[PDB]
């Protein structure tokens, strides 16, 4: 019931810290923003930046997206970002995973009016 432009900023937004605490961080994140409540969300990505940001980049860099969409974008300069993914020996519902730190260039769907990011592609 939640727009996709909310459950974008609800998953991958964290202007609250410049960046990843510790190797814990995924941990606590999912967790937080729910993420490991039905299963435990294998992959994702916060960004450290404020939302205007992130939104500005609809208006940046287009390429495709990885399912051939054109609808996508890169950022111009890279961003604050910590990537999360599940470890393999995670099982629902005890999520664990491995936080990576990094400065990178994100790509995001974007779409709507206004256009803002729906969708979060990759990290380049």
């Amino acid at each position: 019931k939640e727009t996709a432009a909310a459950a974008f900023e609800a998953q991958h937004m964290d202007s609250s810290t410049s960046a990843a605490s510790s190797s814990n961080y995924c941990n606590q994140m999912m967790k937080s923003r729910n993420l490991t409540k039905d299963r435990c969300k294998p992959v994702n990505t916060f960004v450290h930046e404020s939302l205007a940001d992130v939104q500005a980049v609809c208006s940046q860099k287009n390429v495709a997206c990885a399912n051939g969409q054109t609808n996508c974008y890169q950022s111009y300069s890279t961003m604050s970002i910590t990537d999360c993914r599940e470890t393999g020996s995670s099982k629902y519902p005890n999520c664990a995973y491995k936080t990576t730190q990094a400065n990178k260039h994100i790509i995001v769907a974007c779409e709507g009016n206004p256009y803002v990011p729906v969708h979060f592609d990759a990290s380049v």
